[PDB]
């Protein structure tokens, strides 16, 4: 599977049948229908500044991986019940600039959405196990938009050309994932599923309201990426995300009045 023309989003339920489920994401927030809920707790995203390890191109995105042998990096609050400790983190982006976020809000995308994806370590003993019950796993999602140089960015966009191909990676210490993250901590939540296979339905789904701002420059690094190998003939790493997919009854809860 991919997201090239013919292992695309498309055709992924041709491999997992899931693909076609009941609480499948992303999806498409329409903000007029998404129910305040003040009962959800405050969200907290409490991240130290030396968990992370390195940075990776997989094939499919780029993505820093965190030490998660213990709960200091972690997400609490909001819908979650107890604290789910950060695993790694990724992006997803397009080609042009109206399009890469996999969710979208009113129909509205973005040029690329971030990841920080946690999971249920008090309660199961692999990321993986995690992955195939209902709350074993609880995903932030950013969104970027382009406009003024974000700072913090810098570091990760620096490091990219050295990732450049598929299947290398690089070390990447101290870098503060809570440096990616907007002033403001509102939400919408909902019950989801991974955006990529195996998309197993074990994601609570934390979407922040406030996006945040990168350059284009910085944007363009992550153009540069490629889905290929060194050897092997260059394509780059563009529309790397799974479209909106249907809500099938689910309810979007948010954590503020519209
Ligand atoms: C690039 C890639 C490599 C390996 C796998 C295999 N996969 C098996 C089940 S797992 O152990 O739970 N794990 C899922 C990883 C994941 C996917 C999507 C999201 S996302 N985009 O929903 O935040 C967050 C986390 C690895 C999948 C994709
Ligand atoms: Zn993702």
């Amino acid at each position: 599977w991919g997201y090239g023309q013919d292992d695309g989003p498309s055709h992924w339920h041709k491999l997992y049948p899931i693909a076609q489920g009941d609480r499948q994401s992303p999806i498409n927030i329409i903000s007029s229908q998404a129910v305040y809920s003040p009962s959800l707790q405050p969200l907290e995203l409490s991240y130290e500044a030396c968990m992370s390890l390195s940075i990776t191109n997989n094939g499919h995105s780029v993505q820093v991986d965190f030490n998660d042998s213990d709960d200091r990096t972690v997400v609490t609050g909001g819908p979650l019940e107890g604290p789910y400790r950060l695993k790694q983190f990724h992006f997803h982006w397009g080609k042009k600039h109206d399009v890469g976020s996999e969710h979208t809000v009113d129909g509205k995308s973005f040029p690329s959405e971030l990841h920080l994806v946690h999971w249920n370590a008090k309660k199961y003993s692999t990321f993986g196990e995690a992955a195939s019950a209902p709350d074993g796993l609880a995903v932030v999602g950013v969104f970027l938009e382009t406009g003024d140089e974000h700072p913090s960015m810098n570091r990760l966009t620096d490091a990219l050309y050295m990732v450049r191909f598929k299947g290398t990676k690089a070390q990447f210490s101290c870098f503060n994932p809570k440096s990616l993250l907007p002033a403001s901590r509102h939400y919408w939540t909902y019950p989801g599923s991974l955006t990529t296979p195996p998309l197993s339905e074990s994601v609570t789904w934390i979407v922040l309201r406030e996006p945040i701002s990168i350059s284009e420059r910085q944007m363009g690094k992550f153009r540069s990426l490629l889905f290929t190998s060194e050897d092997d003939e260059r394509i780059h790493m563009v529309n790397n995300f799974r479209p909106p997919q249907p809500l099938k009854g689910r309810v979007v809860k948010a954590s503020f009045r519209a």
